[PDB]
DNA sequence: GGGGGAAGGAAA
DNA sequence: GGCTTTCCTTCCCCC
């Protein structure tokens, strides 16, 4: 394989800056605006002019406006990061029919009957981010190498606005000198419990016996690492169909009161029913957010599409074992629709 | 022993 | 704090 990857920069920041280019030069900050008082939430994205000063993805609006208070604070408009995103995907769909959708802002394409050497395939990026250029004025970066593990880890490099390429002679330096911790699919969790072990490098861990990593950060994300270490990773680039959809909503003051939480409930099933247009779910989970911040839900799945009523009636059934089995007060609620037709 | 599953992670 | 969508890793049902 040559894989190449494509990761939008910035991007809900930047499809701001792209409908009102006075941004452009200043510091933006996409934020999720909760609901419980003035400027409660996070940070989703802050365009680099932000980033330089600490503001980045997860830190409080709060922590973000006493960081750079003066900055363009923009609510997030993710309908909207949607749309463009799908117009760039499209665009993309032609350089290859092999095309796997990661995020709102990632894909993986596999051009192994697309182009001949690495030569070709960063030509190939070149062009593409060009493209993308012209049609949406979107700059993206490019990451190619043998895998789509090695491609993501080129553009991570390479991010913002650029092109790399990983060939078969850095992914033998990289899975010796890079941080494990900078492997995608390793977050401190599991950095932590291999740093504990001695893990720091990918080909630390055809040393360590293997049991004793199974045992610590899971069967599956140990295997994950060795074939990596063994440069024997390769996971296919299959479209992507998308698997869930759902919407919650953070209620004015917490409760354990179901007539309370009842109206907040009813008004995330609805917007969740907008979103999966089309699509039947045969599975609803109900989920709410302690006080506390742990995440309860309690789910059931049905042998059949659920209607919205259904949807109505059930859930209600659901929240219910939430508030039986758990004597916590209540401040998020929403709900979660799977297994699709 | 194991293949095929509802809930709480762990990462992005 | 912090959406939204992933895989998963356990605790089962039953071969
Ligand atoms: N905690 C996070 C991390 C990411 N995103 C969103 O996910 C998409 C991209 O992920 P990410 O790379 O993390 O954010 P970017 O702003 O694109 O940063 P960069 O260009 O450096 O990758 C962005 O459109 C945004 C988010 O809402 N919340
Ligand atoms: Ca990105
Ligand atoms: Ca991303
Ligand atoms: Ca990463
Ligand atoms: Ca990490």
């Amino acid at each position: 394989m040559i894989v190449l990857f494509v990761d939008f920069d910035y991007f809900y920041a930047q499809v701001e800056e792209v409908l009102n280019p006075s941004l452009k030069g200043k510091p933006v900050v996409v934020c999720v605006f909760s609901g419980r008082f003035e400027d409660s939430g996070a940070v989703a994205t802050a365009n680099y002019e932000a980033r330089k000063f600490g503001v980045k993805a997860g830190i409080p609006i709060v922590e973000a406006k006493k960081i750079l208070p003066n900055a363009v604070y923009l609510p997030m408009r993710k309908e909207v990061y949607q749309q463009v995103s799908s117009r760039i995907m499209n665009l993309l769909r032609e350089y290859s029919e092999k095309i796997e959708i990661a995020s709102i802002d990632e894909a993986y394409l596999d051009i192994s009957d697309k182009v001949r050497d690495y030569r070709e395939a960063y030509n190939l990026g070149l062009e593409i981010k060009n493209k993308i250029l012209e049609k949406e004025k979107i700059t993206v970066t490019v990451g190619i190498s043998k895998n789509k593990v090695f491609a993501k880890i080129a553009a991570d490099m390479a991010k913002p606005n650029g092109i790399k390429v990983i060939d078969d002679e850095e992914v033998k330096r990289l899975i010796r000198e890079l941080d494990i911790a900078d492997v995608p699919g390793i977050g401190n969790i599991t950095a932590e419990k291999l740093k504990k072990l001695g893990i720091n490098k990918l080909v630390d861990t055809l040393s360590i016996e293997f049991d004793k990593l199974k045992g610590m950060i899971g069967e599956a994300k140990a295997k994950y690492l060795i074939s990596l270490a063994r440069d024997e990773y390769n996971e296919p680039i299959r479209t992507r169909v998308r698997k869930s959809i759902g919407r919650i909503v953070t209620m004015k003051r917490n409760s354990r009161n179901l007539e309370e939480i009842k109206p907040y409930l009813f008004r995330a099933i609805e917007e969740s029913y907008y979103k999966l247009d089309k699509r039947i779910p045969k599975a609803i989970h109900v989920v709410a957010v302690t006080e506390d911040l742990d995440i309860v839900s309690r789910g059931r799945t049905f042998p059949h599409g659920i209607s919205k009523e259904t949807a109505y009636s059930e859930s209600v059934k659901l929240l219910q074992k939430i508030l039986e089995e758990d004597e916590r007060k209540i401040r998020r609620i929403g709900v979660r629709f799977s297994k699709f037709i």
